[PDB]
């Protein structure tokens, strides 16, 4: 069932997400969910810290026929090199996209939705938004990494928008 996504200013969304303990029926529904949202919002990935779940989930989908689902639990990074770059947007900042630094390699471990470990190697898109939505794990969003004149005129855009739209 659709979820509903945050919005900055919102300071649930710079809450530090907790390590799941255990991978199990409910935090499988929570996948579902978290997929469904992301599907419904025509997003690429989905941070559990969005839909105000703080617990270390994420969801990801970079293909184009939007059927080959990626599940990271509990995700680690243990490597990362190059740089590279998109303009970024984000369904908790509306509207607004941002060329982002990024690495361009990067090697994970993490858990899938059974609960079982695996390690990825992703480079391109994939790499980008794992790091992107890991960001989102540890409070951070892709205006973090702006100058402070950015992030403030994005803040009164969003602000506005949201205000107008209500
Ligand atoms: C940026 C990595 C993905 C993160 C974002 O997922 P969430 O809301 O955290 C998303 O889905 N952003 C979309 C915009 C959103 C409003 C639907 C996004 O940035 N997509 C996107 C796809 C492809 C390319 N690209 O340059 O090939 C750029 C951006
Ligand atoms: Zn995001």
């Amino acid at each position: 069932s659709v979820l509903q996504v945050l919005h900055i200013p919102d300071e649930r969304l710079r809450k530090v997400a907790k390590p799941v303990e255990e991978v199990n029926a409910e935090i499988q529904r929570i996948v579902d969910d978290m997929f469904e949202t992301m599907y419904a919002e025509e997003g690429i990935g989905l941070a559990a810290t969005q839909v105000d779940i703080h617990q270390r989930i994420i969801v990801i989908d970079v293909s184009e026929n939007r059927d080959e689902r990626l599940v990271l639990i509990n995700p680690e990074l243990l490597e990362k090199s190059g740089e590279t770059g998109i303009e970024e947007g984000c369904l908790s900042i509306p509207e607004q996209r941002a060329l982002v630094p990024r690495a361009e390699k990067v090697k994970i471990r993490a858990l899938d939705r059974d609960g079982k470990p695996f390690e990825l190697e992703a480079d391109g898109l994939l790499a980008i938004c794992i790091q992107h939505e890991m960001d989102h794990l540890v409070g951070k969003l892709f205006m973090d990494y702006l100058s402070p004149l950015k992030q403030q005129r994005i803040r009164q855009k969003v602000e506005k928008l949201d205000r107008l739209k209500a």
